[PDB]
């Protein structure tokens, strides 16, 4: 069965092309309730398109006290990975989680998250967090299934790259 | 009169103790309108207390392509400074702006912001941004007077440091 383990220098050249692309078919619409500052959302369909999530240099995460990469291995091949760092607020921060396109929805991502939680706890980190865009509904639903909640959002940060679009950053948190 | 110029190595030992403390006397209460995703706020008084804004190592900002420190000089003394970097979204990012307590409300901060805008433009940066806490109403009003608008907020990021309090991060933006 599937194995999740820490990335090693010797894995760097055996690292295959992993398809991190996904289909954007909808977007989250955010709202702020007056009850417990709860950020809520509704889903709105948008004309579909494909995009790649992704600079990430794997070697920068090998042999480091506060950052690490875990890889998912199935039938002698790396089929997914998770990139983690310790953030300024003490939480573990997911820089990137990717499962090869052909193997998604089969529980690999949840197993990567479970390992990330172990790493966070081993380092005395009180939770895990990450940022995603409101047009990555697949990822949003995945984090929600994993126990994460929306703690914040930002309507202007993406304008610095492109002023035409209306991409929104969403910040997700899982507290232990 | 006042002089604003780039920090030099030779200024490092002539750098005096600058009082960056401020009095917290209120906090911003955020809301999200349905019109143009406008984030609004109201001010609520809170029992007052003093806190220091501030690791920042000035030497890390000397002789760098994408980061810099400008100092404010008055009567042979450094009375304020602004710390800037280029962010991932291309905006100039204010890591810290401080005017010595005794000289506040006399226009020094606005002059530091003006210089930061020049630096941003010289580097082809499309705007300037920063993060502050909802309990720093003085800073919030100052940014608002300087033309900044609220682009986002986060209710959980501060929980990683302290779970008892309810500090909220506010992200401000000035687009050119
Ligand atoms: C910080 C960041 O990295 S943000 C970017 C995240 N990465 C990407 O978007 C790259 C492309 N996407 C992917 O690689 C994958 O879709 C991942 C990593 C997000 C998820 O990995 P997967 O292995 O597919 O997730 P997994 O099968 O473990 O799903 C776990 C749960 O989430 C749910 N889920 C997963 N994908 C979806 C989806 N597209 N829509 C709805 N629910 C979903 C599953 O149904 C499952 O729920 P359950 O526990 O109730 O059965
Ligand atoms: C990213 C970060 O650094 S967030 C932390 C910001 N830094 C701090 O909080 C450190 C402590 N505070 C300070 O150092 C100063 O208060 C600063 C840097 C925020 C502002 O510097 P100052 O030199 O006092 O500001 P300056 O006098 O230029 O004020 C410019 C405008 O803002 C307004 N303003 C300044 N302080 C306040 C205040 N406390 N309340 C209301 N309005 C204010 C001024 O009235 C002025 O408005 P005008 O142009 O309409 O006359
Ligand atoms: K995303
Ligand atoms: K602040």
């Amino acid at each position: 069965s599937l194995l999740i383990r820490e990335l090693e220098t010797n894995d760097l050249d055996n690292f295959p092309e992993i398809d991190d692309s996904f289909i954007v078919n909808a977007r989250l619409m955010l709202s702020l309730s007056k009850v417990n500052r709860r950020i809520e959302y509704t889903v709105e369909d948008v004309p579909s398109y494909e995009k790649s999530y992704l600079e990430l240099v794997y070697n920068e995460y090998i042999n480091k006290p506060n950052q690490i990469i875990y890889i998912a291995l199935l039938h002698n091949q790396i089929i997914g990975f998770i990139v983690l760092k310790k953030n300024w607020n003490n939480y573990a921060y997911i820089e990137d989680i990717t499962v090869d396109k052909k193997y998604r929805t089969l529980g690999v991502g949840k197993r990567l998250i479970a390992q990330a939680k172990q790493w966070a706890k081993e380092g005395n980190m009180p939770g895990i967090m990450l940022e995603t865009q409101n047009n990555n509904v697949a990822a949003c639903k995945f984090y929600e299934k994993c126990g994460f909640v929306i703690g914040g959002f930002d309507f202007l940060v993406y304008k610095g790259l492109n002023m035409t679009s209306d991409e929104v950053a969403i910040y997700w948190y899982l507290h232990f």
